[PDB]
RNA sequence: GGGUAAUUGGCGCAGUUGGUUAGCGCGCGGGUCUCAUAAUCCCGAGCUCGUGAGUUCGAUCCGCACAUUCCCCA
């Protein structure tokens, strides 16, 4: 088109797309600045937060911990690391496997509390899009988290290495074996 | 003495040349106190030698405690 919006100047987002349909209206890959930092005031109807930028959505969840509330700049540095990081394993566009991540998390089912339900009587349900992707976010960032605590090495890889292995569907992911869990849990109450 | 059967995680039982096995039971967690529920997790000379076999709780033999029946001239 006109411009073209490389991401920090660097990655496209041209030939990007999603695999799945279910989820595939409810992530925004075309309208990224070239900085994951708009002032959109967001969450303010109920389905307006499906047109944010994924990388922003990602970003506005790494700084979830107390010590570290409103800390924006430094999101955008580790995301920024992080997809250079991506790019040197894979030699591929590190925004196709942050969809294909966040497409292969997310349950697809998972346990309520319907009627009365009385002695603990869970039921199983469906789920819709918008929470899959929100859970998948989640669940990246939060495993990333974990990982990093205490330990020598930094914030940065442990998201990377997260994210690959979940674009990979493998197991040793955090988010992998959480969704894992809730399905099977969630298939005893059905 | 002669025959039959068994000794297995802290607790009784299924398991027999390729799982240390199934529950009960230990405590930490969730599930409007939170127990019936559900998740995870822990507990072993499998009575004892030889025995061949890739490999025995596991298959022969060695000895011992428990249980039923039966025999008896120092």
């Amino acid at each position: 088109m006109s411009l073209e919006v490389a991401l920090f100047n660097k990655w496209p987002l041209t030939d990007v797309k999603c695999q799945d349909e279910s989820l595939e209206a409810y992530i925004s890959i075309d309208n990224h600045s070239f900085v994951p930092h708009s002032a959109g005031r967001w969450s303010a109807k109920r389905f307006r937060k499906a047109k944010c930028p994924v990388v922003e959505r990602l970003t506005n969840s790494l700084m979830m911990h107390g010590r570290n509330s409103g800390k924006k700049l430094m999101a955008m540095k580790t995301v920024g690391e992080a997809f250079e990081l991506i790019n040197l394993y894979t030699g591929k566009n590190p925004v196709q496997v942050l969809v294909d991540a966040v497409a292969n998390s997310g349950p697809r089912e998972d346990s309520c509390r319907i009627g009365k339900g009385g002695q603990v009587r869970r039921q199983s349900v469906d789920v819709s899009p918008l929470r899959r992707v929100n859970i998948g976010i989640y669940n990246i960032a939060t495993g990333a988290r974990k990982a990093a605590f205490r330990k020598v090495r930094p914030f940065a890889e442990c998201l990377a290495e997260e994210i690959m292995n979940a674009a990979a569907g493998a197991d040793k992911s955090y988010a992998i074996s959480q969704r894992n869990s809730v399905e099977r849990i969630a298939v005893s109450n059905r």
